[PDB]
RNA sequence: AAUUUCUACUAAGUGUAGAUC
């Protein structure tokens, strides 16, 4: 009888890795200096970047070993199933799977034969680059031995000969990218033929490209394959585009005649494709200024495909709008809202269609049915100019109002590059330096913004086809174009990273000491061959570095007693028992010193002792006893560890015998050793030595620890069994100074320097020695990466998300923490029972930290408006959006010790956005990218919660950790739930009363006469109550279009409180409600004390009263009332009382501790995403214990009406 | 404006609060 946290414990391992400087004590420096043994581990830093080109080059030959060699057998019917005009009815579905198989072959062509295997291991600079092709094969020699440096390389690698269908992948760009550009020339060489003159066809282009086969074969279907390799594209672009001759000579490609073809002017007639060839900036000021004066003058590339882009474009009327698409995504709303003033009307247009299609006149629009209907829509790959034409209105041409638009954008290129022009000019030289230079930085940013803008505009006249009739006679020109223009993405990313890195730098190299094998383990006497290990003095800790003709020289030191010892690290990890036992124990070797008996060999050997129906428990405990007897007889381990093993019989499998193993395998404790003698090796560089330290080691360390170093001292603390562990694969790193101390900002001893927060109540801080600006960059500093084990050997295995809901199912009175981001506040908290009622609620914009009694509060929210205040004078330059995701991301690490606190304070369930279902809105200001960062987070941390302020051994503290979430896969599996995680949709977790959960369904925008009277008409009642003095209007949502989701469906509305308006306006005014009604009335000469006045409303002749009753009535619906100056409210009221009598405003709770109902409309919606997950728990408590781990948690909006509007009672 | 590293700091004087492969 506990809490729920109290089961969740030791339930799996988890490794970190804890960084430390490390500081070298004494002569060490000089000794490392004079014997030289860095400069080894740092040309090698130096040449990676060289043998990696090397390692390029081979993978270049062999890509084209296997393209020489390959003949494509699914090919030749893919190419007729390809042309065949689809006719669809997924019979191309038979042939998007023969598209795969195409990969598949490429794929399997690299893997299946000359080789492969020798590529990504370590004999491929070992021998293999020797082999293939002085100054080269020196640089590669050289490694051997040093293998680890090209790890990252090989996995980015090896995803080249993949069947991935992704951008990487070889065969998707030969496939996927060539192969329809090589279809796409065949069918434009057969309508395009005889406009090659013998002497021009084969003639000057078999002879001067070739000699060797001619023209007509590469637009056969079987030539293919010959177009896999580089020369044969090369063949292939250089008949299209033309060639040198390697004279003067020029011969006119296939391109140049069809141009030429302008003669007939009708022309228009399609030009080829180009096939892809396969397989920036950024080290200075004047590096950065070569590459942007080289690619974007107006004489580059760029800037030509920019002139011809004007010119198709220019033409676009000339084109056919049926054969000419636009991809379907995000383009779809940003085109929309260009052409006919928008975003939705695209998308609602086709709507409007789907459902004369789908709709059944039994009609009730279903949440599936709009799902299903979505699905639908995404799924659709483009819209040709015709059809967008098709949902145009009269009196407006689609295309000519998207050529203005284009040709505008055109025209903002051409005079942004009039105001750079003095940055092209060959003259120009930088005077100040890049980061200090503002002006140029955003003379280039505007140039580069504005033909970006350009560029990701225009990509969206594809659709990715994979299309039926295309025209390709503007597909030629646009694709030669916009392959060039497309450059631009790779040069704006690096000019910009260059711009937005920190002014030091973080490149380092590892350290082996000229051992390939250094510090591979520490916990065992392999020290000898490792040559590092760990010493102790007092609170101090050190890395002890043995040079290698001095390995032993820690072995022989005395206990001494001549006051001075450091303790020294001994023993031992016994690795993988489950392995080594019987490694051991069956060795022939052990097999003479002991038996063994042949009852033990045969049930080893068929494996009697494993699971899987071969089981039996005696053969097992056999086992065990034999391992168990044969421990006792074996020095090297039972002088090691202190064996204490559970009784043969408990043991139910072998896996139980071998956690103890494990468990016990692992000692640690400390020898002691002559200070004055070591530090005399360190002297005599026989031994070198540095301190593993952060400022929590540093004398004047008073505050609370660093997470980090708590479990560093508690790997060698007395109470810890329990525990972390200790871990080989170490690394010690350089990383060379950055800036020069004599150049740093220094706040100077004995000035005031001003206090930046402005909620710090003190304003100065005067101290009497330099602080200096990111003082770490300028000193030569060494890192020591040290691996640790956390709950190694778990007692506790079962399913986390099983048994959360169990304990959820049995709990009577169950806490809820809803987050939500806000539009007024980063994020809002609200705590909830089981049973709905606000416990806690609270914006988290301010920060509060505790150091001694003292408090002191940080607000983010003002930080992030003085940034974006920061970003507006900077007219949105670069850094400042890099300061505000850096912000963000740091105050999300504050929040998730809030988040931390509050789950152990409650026991509590945590209630998240499903970001996946991803809706998002302008106005709240942790967008997307930066809250999926967040939910990871939170899960990494709940993986091992733990509060730093307990006691260690405690649960909850640093060697009891709470685990009440499974690591983390990828943002997409961050929906449904993750242990004490639940992922719920905020649909309609706002805008709802959270007194009734009365939401607003109707559509109140005017659109026509007849329209209104409807509405008004569909109403069951309107009536002005003299008691009261208020307007009813009551409702019955089935007589109203997609109100399937409500439960209620009887409704009164009523008049009571006032609203604001957005009165956009000479945009913001107010406006009283039951006074605008009698205002509205009164003007028409409508007497409303007659009610039911319905019939009466419908009497009016003119737009204006219906206009404006309309607009009258959305206003009492509109829940959410803001005035976007004011923090003062952002306030909630509902146009429906609930069975008291009054109804709920949201500033009757504004100001209170922590109401019982939101205060505000960001609480309401932290306040509903929990009642979600209250629903979800409901379902668990109707489940049967083994039918838990199936319910469905994806409430739909009809089960939350439901629950949001009976469970208020 | 100090950091294993990051962000916010100065937090009582070479540092503070979270977080951190
Ligand atoms: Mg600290
Ligand atoms: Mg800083």
């Amino acid at each position: 009888a506990a809490s729920k946290l109290e089961k969740f414990t030791n339930c799996y391992s988890l490794s970190k890795t804890l960084r430390f400087k490390a500081i070298p004590v004494g002569k060490t420096q000089e000794n490392i200096d004079n014997k030289r043994l860095l400069v080894e581990d740092e040309k090698r830093a130096e040449d990676y970047k060289g043998v990696k080109k090397l390692l390029d080059r081979y993978y270049l030959s062999f890509i084209n070993d296997v393209l020489h060699s390959i003949k494509l057998k699914n090919l030749n019917n893919y190419i007729s199933l390809f042309r065949k005009k689809t006719r669809t009815e997924k019979e191309n579905k038979e042939l998007e799977n023969l598209e795969i198989n195409l990969r598949k072959e490429i794929a399997k062509a690299f893997k299946g034969a000359a080789g492969y295997k020798s590529l990504f291991k370590k004999d491929i600079i070992e021998t293999i680059l020797p082999e293939a092709a002085k100054d080269e094969i020196a640089l590669v020699n050289s490694f051997n031995g040093f293998t680890t440096a090209f790890t990252g390389f090989f996995d980015n690698r090896e995803n080249m000969f993949s069947e991935e269908a992704k951008s990487t992948s070889i065969a998707f760009r030969c496939i996927n990218e060539n192969l329809t550009r090589y279809i796409s020339n065949m069918d434009i060489f057969e309508k395009v033929d005889a406009i090659f003159d013998k002497h021009e066809v084969q003639e000057i282009k078999e002879k001067i490209l070739n000699s060797d086969y001619d023209v007509e074969d590469f637009f056969e279907g079987e030539f293919f394959n010959f177009v896999l390799t580089q020369e044969g594209i090369d063949v292939y672009n250089a008949i299209i585009g033309g060639f040198v001759t390697e004279s003067g000579e020029k011969i006119k490609g296939l391109n140049e005649y069809i141009n030429l073809y302008n003669a007939k002017t009708k022309q228009a007639l399609p030009k080829f494709k180009p096939l892809y060839k396969q397989v920036e900036g950024y080290t200075s000021d004047e590096e950065v200024l070569e590459v942007f004066r080289n690619t974007l003058n107006k004489n580059s590339e760029i800037f030509s495909s920019i002139k011809k882009l004007e010119k198709l474009f220019k033409n676009f009327d000339e084109y056919s709008s049926a054969g000419i698409f636009v991809k379907n995504g995000p383009a779809i709303s940003t085109i929309s809202k260009d052409i006919f003033g928008e975003w939705n009307l695209i998308r609602d247009k086709w709507n409007a269609e789907y459902d004369d299609i789908h709709l059944k006149k039994k009609a009730v629009v279903t949440e599936k049915y709009e799902d299903d209907r979505r699905k639908s829509f995404k799924k659709i790959g483009s819209f040709s100019l015709e059809q967008l034409q098709e949902y145009a209105d009269a009196d407006l041409s689609v295309v000519e109002k998207l050529k203005e638009i284009i040709i505008q954008k055109v025209d903002e290129i051409y005079k942004v590059y009039g105001s750079s022009e003095k940055l092209f000019d060959a003259d120009f030289v930088l005077e100040k330096s890049l980061k200090k230079n503002d002006a140029v930085v955003a003379i280039m940013k505007d140039l580069l913004d504005s033909v970006k803008s350009f560029e990701n505009y225009i990509k969206a006249f594809f659709g990715e086809g994979k299309e039926t009739n295309r025209d390709e006679s503007f597909y030629g020109d646009f694709v030669l174009a916009y392959d060039i223009l497309l450059k631009v993405d790779h040069i704006y990313d690096a000019i910009r990273n260059y711009v937005t890195q920190k002014p030091y730098s973080k490149d380092k190299f590892k350290l082996y000491f000229q051992n390939p094998q250094f510090m591979g383990g520490w916990d065992k006497d392999k020290e000898t061959d490792y040559r590092a290990t760990i010493l102790r003095y007092g609170s101090k800790y050190y890395l002890a570095i043995m040079d290698k003709k001095y390995a032993k020289c820690l072995q022989k030191i005395d206990k001494d007693d001549v006051n001075g010892n450091y303790e020294k690290i001994n023993y031992k990890l016994l690795p993988g028992p489950n392995k080594m036992l019987p490694k051991v124990f069956f060795s022939k070797k052990w097999m003479a010193y002991y038996n063994p008996s042949e009852d033990i060999q045969k049930i080893y050997k068929n494996g009697t002792f494993k699971k899987g129906d071969m089981f039996n428990l005696n053969d097992c405990h056999k086992l065990i006893d034999f391992f168990k007897d044969s421990i006792s007889r074996y020095p090297k381990w039972s002088n090691a560890y202190d064996f204490n093993f559970s009784e043969t019989e408990k043991y139910k499998d072998i896996a139980g015998f071998y956690r103890e193993v494990e468990e016990q395998g692992y000692k640690v404790s400390f020898e002691s050793a002559s200070k004055k003698e070591v530090d005399k090796l360190v002297e005599e560089g026989k031994l070198y030595m540095f301190q593993i330290y952060n400022k929590d080691f540093s004398d004047k360390s008073h505050g609370t620890p660093n997470l980090h170093t708590m479990y560093f001292k508690l790997l060698f603390d007395e109470n810890n069994h329990g525990q972390i562990r200790l871990s080989g694969g170490a690394e010690l790193f350089m990383r060379r100074a950055s800036l020069k101390k004599e150049e740093l900002v220094v706040h100077p001893a004995n000035s005031p320097i001003a206090n930046k927060n402005p909620d710090n109540p003190k304003k100065t801080t005067t101290l009497s020695y330099d602080v200096y600006k990111d003082k770490r960059f300028s000193e030569d500093q060494y890192e020591l990466h040290i691996p640790i084990a956390i709950n190694k050997c778990p007692k506790n295995i079962f399913k986390i998300n099983t048994e959360v809901r169990v304990l959820l199912k049995h709990d009577d009175n169950p806490y809820v923490i809803g987050i939500d981001r806000g539009e007024r506040n980063l994020l809002y908290i609200v705590v909830v029972d089981g049973k709905g009622n606000i416990v806690e609620q609270y914006s988290l914009n301010e920060i509060i930290n505790n150091f001694n009694g003292i408090r002191i509060k940080t607000d983010y929210h003002s930080l992030l408006d003085k940034k974006e205040k920061e970003r507006f004078e900077a007219r949105q330059n670069w850094t400042s959006i890099e300061n505000i995701k850096e912000l963000k991301a740091g105050y999300i690490s504050q929040v998730v010790h809030k988040i931390c606190e509050l789950v152990e304070k409650y026991d509590a369930v945590i209630a998240l956005e499903d970001l996946n279902s991803g809706f998002k809105n302008s106005r709240v200001k942790v967008e997307k990218q930066v809250y999926q960062k967040f939910e990871k987070m939170l899960i990494d941390k709940l993986n091992y919660m733990v509060d730093k302020k307990s006691n260690p051994c405690a649960t909850g503290g640093a060697l009891k950790g709470y685990q009440i979430t499974n690591k983390f896969e990828s943002f997409k599996s961050m929906s449904t739930q993750n242990g004490f995680i639940f992922y719920i949709p905020a649909w309609l977790t706002s805008k709802i009363d959270p007194s009734t959960g009365f939401v607003n369904l109707l559509k109140t925008k005017y659109t026509s006469i007849a329209d209104s009277k409807k509405f008004i008409s569909s109403f069951d009642r309107i009536m002005y109550v003299p008691e009261e003095d208020l307007f009813e209007f009551a409702l019955d949502y089935k007589n109203f279009s997609r109100t399937d989701a409500d439960y209620i469906k009887k409704w009164k509305l009523y008049s009571y409180g006032n609203r604001i308006r957005i009165f956009a306006a000479a945009a913001w005014e107010e406006v009283c409600l039951t006074s605008a009604y009698k205002e509205l009335f009164n003007k028409y000469g409508i007497n409303y004390q007659q009610g039911d006045i319905r019939a009466l409303l419908c009497e009016q002749s003119d737009k204006a009263f219906y206009s404006s009753f309309m607009a009258l009535m959305s206003l009492m619906l509109q829940m959410r009332n803001s005035i976007t100056g004011r923090t003062d409210v952002d306030f909630l009221i509902s146009p429906v009382k609930n069975s008291d009598g009054i109804f709920y405003d949201s500033r009757n709770y504004e100001a209170q501790e922590n109401a019982i109902l939101p205060k505000n409309a960001d609480a309401n919606g932290a306040y509903n995403i929990a009642r979600k997950v209250l629903w979800a728990i409901g379902q668990f408590k109707k489940a049967e214990d083994e039918k838990l781990d199936k319910v469905k948690i994806a409430i739909s909006n009809k089960e939350w009406l439901e629950y949001a509007q009976t469970s208020v009672k």
